[PDB]
DNA sequence: TTTTTTTTT
DNA sequence: TTTTTTTTT
């Protein structure tokens, strides 16, 4: 039986019942002989032949339409249209269905095509190259039959990046979501935005951990949400640690040492004042599953109060899913929960995508770096990467920039080695 | 539990076919029940800054109270107040160093 | 059918009838509930009962003990008891007996404990965090059992050592072996001693060859025995050369080179006097087998008079048994038929284990060295290294250290480049 | 029960003797291999042997029985009644080494009638590899019988008197074989029969112009015939360089070149210049050219070429030892001097740019007599 | 059945009747007893009878020889004899037929030599030494049997040797095959001749892509046989580009960079002159097949006239034959079209048989070099090398050196860097 | 293995 | 291949 998707199919035709919208995608990618039910061809034709007309998508109207061309009773009548109107599983992925109608309908003149070639590699048997040559013409025929050509002509890419650049200039406002005490992203951030799968990404030199710390830690000393902390390659303390540095200006080496002065002990039990008020809620366990990072994020907003999620560095999270090489998809797997987890727990999942391998290596930020990690970019509601490079005088510091690279509605820190920690 | 009798019967039918690996065997079999329990922490007993003031302390007074193990060298015996309890050490060097000549040191004047 | 060993079983009541001893080992290891019949139960429970009182481990007493319980007529009566005393091959490994009975013992729990577990995997489905907990519990309750504990605690260790420091100071006496013409090794040696599988140890730099040669070089000329050499790696004349050189005190170079003097033609033409009368019989068969070595050494003694056999390095002799990668266990066969040939012909098979691979590589000894090569430690009764370093000042020599790292029952030498010899 | 060579009986006592005496294994395990017994039963029992003993238990009717049973091949390798009576069946243990010498020998006919067979089996199905064939039926034959040493004809020290004096007068006594150059003449007396010679050396300094070189001046003055094998060139240019050397255009040439080839014209040279060659055939011909003309001497013109081994599995010590051993046996054969040359590079050029013996695997095969540069005979 | 070929071996005598040539080889091959069928035993034995009797060998005298015998009848009478002329291919190739008989025959040998050990190795079970001796024996007495010994002895050589010289001083004449402008080639060659398949090989540096351009080039300017050129590495313009600098002496950087002058605008407007009357036919096409080859030049001879074939570089060639890894057969393959080739359009296939891999890579010629590319040497008629190394003094040009070393019946360029061409 | 690759911080 | 990996200095 030729390829064909009944299944998919009427789930077509239901979707355009289920809102006019629909029909304007389909037409784009298939036509009614497309279909390969009669039934579905002629139902179709009469769609798109009303929706010309100006008459608007519905069924009266095709019922119409079709009762007009003496084709009802043969349709299965509207009966069937009332089915149609039920088929489908959600209209909102009706260009799935359609392609999966175009692709049935395409592997058909791939099969039938070829078919008839073999027929006529038996019959004419006195012209050869001309047979080669159309069975040339004929294969390549088939490929370019994918209503493709989807050009984004550079009009669309200018307006759309105008428009970037003017809300980028009328970005001045009040923020309305976590308040994240660094005024540059602030200023473009808007506030961390609860229900958004916020990622972070860079090279080593571990830049992205002290960033990601600094944020939820400023968050946790002035917003009065509560921050989680999932430093897998960190341990607690060790990470309070880099923040009892950051909030008292210690210089942590005098710290770790133990080489602390009196007023050094004061910044240091000064320090640890602050986040005593505070709200941090770390887990640094080894490596933990999506499953886990769940049952704790969830339950902690029941309990005492959820608001920002900091999970250090994906990479490292444990794929409950199939093993042994597939991490293109592994992470697939489990970003897309993140991705799920920012919306139940309405806050902001930020996550930091860091590297070594790759990122080291490649020694002498954008897009399509992260995209070999492999859809993240796309689950992710905003996208962020780290830029720092590496005189002799004093005054000891580093400009590390940030480079945004996406946001769905949508700067430069100093940092500070002495005490690893960021400044506006 | 489907998987967790599954492992056992493995070990079951095992016992019998390997008539001449006991050693090895009860490692392996130790093994397998131990790969199909574990997920998260547990321990005996039923706030990090606690944990890291009470770390200060420890770094302040350079004191200590009820216990004891003399590294024989205040150096570390300073850095410890004592070889705690449960605790996993490692001393790593390079040849000729004396990494045994200090193993058997501590325990030495242990 | 349980994993079981009656066979084993029965073979170690048995080595008790044989000798009491056998007991006390057997108690070491097993438990009557370790034995699988019934019968043994009972048998070794009284057997050890007795032994606790004080009567001594025999027959009778047991018969006694047996009746005593009302048991005799049940393990068969002393009829099987005889049997019993039958059933062992020698007393004198007795242990292996009962650990193999020990083992196909523990075994059973390994799989008792097991199948218990399945049942109940059925079972209490009520509440399974439990059920992974005693799980866990129980299987590693089957691994500690085999009744080990075996430290050997400092004291023994001690007396031991001034043991071993006290006879080495009371090491002052007449050799009652063959006379190694090398006064500190002998002091140390009390004369090679006949039925000693000997072996002496080292890297490349040939340093070992010299050794053996000198050995049994100063062997054949002082002692009346007769001496063998197996250079497998070096030929015939290439080793009288070699000692020639040594004998005279000629400067090979200058022989080699032919560039001799009319003195030097005198020591040339004396040393090879001393060994006419000597006694030296040599083989530089490329390789042979340890059943030729045999057939050859065997043959001598009877044929004039055998001695000593020094096999220039063991590794090079071919292993008659199974090919292709199992050298660890090649030697393991070979190097064991040697001490059995120490033994035949009631002479020191003196062997010398070199090596060129992973000695020199090592560049920047003791017992963990030669054990990579295998069981050669446990036949050999005495295990000797050899150890030397590599001022522009003349007088020109090196010093040599001799480091014996082992003896059944138990030094420096300076070395001699000109002539390739050794000096006390 | 069957027939082909077979003394169960023999067998039975080497393992009742183990069982007897565990002593027995170890003197056994000197001479026979689990494979040596003639069936299965036997064939893994003697194993089982062999096995505990590895592992460092001593080896006796349990430890046998418990491993034999550990491998599970008991029931079926007779089972614990058998076992134990083949072990009451041995009443004493020192004559084991006799039956196991017994045992051995059926080993060794029957492996022999097994290979023979293979050949036949074989000859029949493939009727298009008769090169091949011949060359590794030899070796199939061969590879059944090899042990000791044998010869020819029915103290060292002696040996060592002997070699002194023609160390000490430089003198001789009827024989010859003049290198032409009285260095070398000198530091033999003449290239003995039977004898392999090699000369090593790197890419230019002319490991060829020396073969021709002796081969020439053997030649020319010795009434010897001296047969050349070249394998990286033709009869000509050999031969050109040859009256070339020979004759040390002008008409100084003509004459002088005239001389060299009247001269070496009457020489008795012969040759031969192949892609790649056989050792097999190399005494193929060298066994007739000496029954028809008779000669005294070979040389070779590098043999790492000469492919002849037949499988091809191995490094730069197998292929090239199976020849180097080949040919020291065809020397011995034809009872005269097989002189070949070889190449080393890597090495030489590794010291001689940034500013051995050991780097002729050949050599460490089995020649008595190598040369750089001497290194080997049976100083510079 | 035992190994044997009737049909080869009656091809054999047949060989013999259709020329009496063939026996003499014959019997160099084989013996009587060689051949299978008794019949052509006796036959084979008849003949090489009568051929030392002096009497020629043919039909007559042997039928003679035979009758004589009383042999007629048995070996089915001349009626087979005539068979029997009738049963070969080709006498030319009696070689061969023969050989194949001899393999047939010793394979015999391999097998009955063999079958009887067996049978001995059943029966005397009473001294296996002395089985082993004779086996070893017996075995060896089978591979010499090949009626090897084809010493060439040096008076052959020599005489040789001296009438290759003589030709070479006597080889002053007039050319009577295709002139090449290389009056010392030209003195060797004695014209390309046709019917030739001509091989010139050598090292990278393209030196000679050059060299073959350059005759076609000559050939195509004073000659007038039409030429044709095949570089499949270089293109159409791309190799005439390499010729109009030669012809006219431009410095063709100076042309490529387009840096003419008014006089090298001349020359260069002078070179195309030359050509235009010219006669050259090229085919620069990817890589070919030599089916392909053949109908061009084939065509062409009968289309305009064809005299000349320079192939650039052989080994670019593609090979219908089997794939993967088999150029040793592959060029085995090709190469010998192309003898072929020179066959029948009576012209000679000059080809240049070139490197990249290994010639370069031998840094720091002959036959043997070529030979591993295999069997070209073979096809080949002629067979030529080109040699060059690599003073800062000016007047700037490299002497090249042509050393052909081969040709049936059978120099020093200079080199020009600045036009890329070749003078006398 | 009667349309199919059921473990190993 | 109806409880099982029978060569290659």
């Amino acid at each position: 039986i030729p390829p064909q998707s009944i299944e998919a199919e009427q789930a077509v035709l239901g979707a355009v019942f289920l809102d006019p919208t629909a029909l304007t995608l389909a037409s784009e990618r298939l036509i009614p002989e497309d279909f390969y039910r009669a039934a579905h061809q002629k139902i179709f034709h009469a769609m798109l032949r009303v929706a010309d007309k100006g008459e608007p998508v519905d069924l009266v109207t095709v019922t119409a339409e079709l009762a007009a061309l003496e084709q009802l009773e043969e349709v299965g009548g509207v009966s069937y249209l009332s089915e149609l109107a039920d088929s489908v599983p959600t209209a909102a992925n009706v260009e799935y269905y359609a392609r999966i109608v175009e692709e049935k309908s395409l592997l058909r003149r791939l099969i039938r095509t070829a078919t008839s070639i073999a027929q006529d590699g038996y019959t004419r048997e006195d012209e050869i190259d001309v047979l080669l040559d159309e069975a040339e013409r004929k294969i390549m025929e088939v490929s370019q039959r994918k209503h493709s050509g989807a050009f984004k002509n550079i009009k669309d890419v200018l307006v759309q990046t105008y428009d970037n650049i003017e809300m980028l200039h009328n970005r001045n406002g009040d923020i309305t979501g976590i308040p994240t005490g660094f005024t540059e992203l602030d200023r473009m951030t808007s506030g961390f935005q609860r229900s958004d799968l916020i990622i972070v990404a860079a090279r080593p030199s571990v830049g992205k951990t002290a960033f990601a710390l600094n944020i939820a830690q400023n968050v946790a000393t002035k917003t009065n949400e509560n921050v989680a902390i999932f430093s897998l390659e960190m341990s607690a303390q060790q990470l309070v640690m880099r923040m009892l540095c950051a909030e008292g200006n210690i210089n942590a080496q005098n710290l770790r040492t133990g080489k602390l002065t009196p007023e050094d002990w004061g910044k240091l039990t000064m320090a640890m004042g602050s986040l005593s008020n505070a709200g941090i809620y770390i887990d640094d366990t080894p490596s933990i599953r999506v499953s886990d990072i769940r049952a704790k994020c969830r339950r902690l907003k029941q309990e005492s109060g959820l608001g920002m999620v900091v999970i250090d560095y994906l990479q490292l999270i444990q794929g409950s899913g199939r093993n042994r090489e597939n991490r293109q998809q592994e992470v697939s797997e489990i970003s897309r929960s993140l991705k799920a987890l920012a919306r139940e727990l309405e806050v902001p999942v930020i996550a930091l995508s860091q590297l070594s391998r790759s990122v080291e290596q490649r020694q002498d930020p954008m897009m399509s770096d992260l995209r070999e990690s492999g859809s993240i970019e796309q689950d992710a509601d905003i996208v962020a990467f780290l830029y720092r490079d590496d005189n002799k005088d004093s005054e000891n510091k580093n400009i590390i920039e940030i480079i945004i690279a996406k946001q769905r509605n949508g700067v430069q820190l100093a940092f500070i080695k002495e005490y690893n920690k960021f400044v506006n």
